[PDB]
């Protein structure tokens, strides 16, 4: 049979995204969401026994965790994915990483310590599934995201911001104001890839998995390397600079390129998506041309 | 002269640096706390309140009505919210926070052979995981507020008057008991194997010392504290200085040995003897001699 897929926070970017792959190859009414298109129910992660039920009711083998509200809810998580037998995705980020981890490139591992909140309790979740994993039966799965890059991305904010905004200028020729000093680099990714990595990890056998949090990368970029594979498409077009320090201060924190040679070796990771492909692809969900 | 409080302060920890402080600073000007009822001794010895840090209310109300500036954080579902309460209540009112960490926050993937005060912690006990978590929290609270949090790694504390309680460090505190007499000690650890210990009077001046200490002198603000490591037939082989008819069997414990081998085998604290001058006075000689002065 195929797997039963429950999803949380599914009202998310990344959640719907899933959803959508999820169904296609499961099938619609496979695929839970939670927080038309398919099934939903509301779910109180932080409540175990709300989380319990659904569970059982739906019979769900798969479980993408995207949601003291962070612990509980983990802790909540965990507990009722080792019971049953689930298995587990919860994803890590960049920001698990900080000024004293190895930044050029940063392995799979290696020192974490984090000077922000957020990437504190990914560490945290990094190490109480792995732990889970070790003491109980849980088949926790977890990679480390990337600066995700989507069109749909009506959400502002963020240290990965200008990447996403940076088309709105571009699409009509304009001129854009970067967050970010000129020449910053970061690890960086396109929804499609991110999507299709969480798949396969969780595809994957458990017998050739070496560790249970991994990596996964496309490309590294800077601004003004963004700019010019930009100017393939709108040559007019012009990139100025006006830094926010606190957005600087967090994107020096993180590190610059992501080793994943472990999820290649062990699952066979790669990405579709480099920087001319991205540009293109968001470009054209803009109005624009990306023939050439 | 600090205003010291001590939480978890029933703990064989919690009262020996009380025991400590009072000593150096006065009786008054260091407070116990529990959330339960303590023996008789420890009422006469000083002062002592009820502090339930899972209410930050209470938890505030102490710090400020005792005018605390220093704090001893031994308390530890439950624990993490209440080293939340401790942090917050430390940076509102600009108190010294000391969290002790552990040994067990490290596993099989950092290094064993010693183990540095920065490398790979992914600790495979639930312990270890919330003492990571712990390390990290305090040190967010450093950088982003103005909290001057200060952390100690400590090894297996070897004590005079423990009881048999089930830690992986318990063979080393336990052996001394049939040893006093030549009988012999049966280990739950195998014959070879290496962890870092430390005699508590050790113990208990580094943490007094890390706090003493001046916060420009200070590189990093979670340290290594090293005395010795060594294994049980070394430990039995010590003891057979002061007493050659004591005798060790061994009958493996395959969840204290994985859990032992989780863990790393030697501390390096050059960081530490650097930057605080940090220095120890017991050797497993001494530790051997002085532990058996009590019994």
């Amino acid at each position: 049979e195929p797997p039963r897929v429950l999803i949380t926070g599914g009202l998310g970017q990344l959640g719907v995204g899933l959803a959508n792959l999820l169904r296609k190859r499961f099938g619609k009414d496979n695929v839970i969401l939670s927080d038309h298109s398919g099934p939903f129910v509301y779910a109180n992660i932080l409540d175990y026994k709300s989380l319990r039920e659904i569970v059982v009711n739906h019979r769900i083998s798969w479980l993408f965790h995207y949601s003291d509200v962070n612990i509980t809810g983990l802790h909540n998580v965990l507990d009722v994915a080792a019971e049953y037998n689930v298995r587990l995705f919860v994803p890590s980020t960049i920001g698990a990483f900080g000024p004293t981890s190895p930044r050029n490139p940063a392995p799979d591992l290696c020192i974490q310590r984090p000077r922000t909140i957020y990437g504190v309790s990914k560490v945290h979740t990094e190490l109480m599934g792995e732990y889970y994993y070790y003491r109980y039966g849980l088949d926790f799965r977890c990679l480390r995201y990337p600066g995700i890059i989507s069109a749909d991305s009506q959400p502002g904010g963020g240290t990965t911001d200008y990447a996403v905004q940076i088309f709105h200028a571009a699409a009509k020729n304009g001129t854009f104001e970067c967050n970010l000093e000129a020449g910053t680099r970061l690890p960086m990714m396109y929804i499609s890839d991110c999507l299709r990595a969480t798949l396969e990890v969780m595809e994957a056998p458990a017998e050739r998995l070496s560790m249970r949090t991994y990596n996964i990368s496309a490309m590294s970029f800077t601004p003004e390397e963004l700019a010019q594979a930009l100017r393939k498409h709108a040559p007019d077009f012009q990139i100025t600079y006006c830094v926010d320090p606190l957005r600087q201060a967090i994107a020096e924190s993180w590190p610059m390129i992501l080793d994943d040679s472990n999820a290649r070796k062990d699952w066979g990771w790669k990405h579709d998506f480099d920087l001319p492909e991205l540009v293109a692809t968001m470009l054209n969900f803009h109005g624009v041309s990306t023939r050439v």
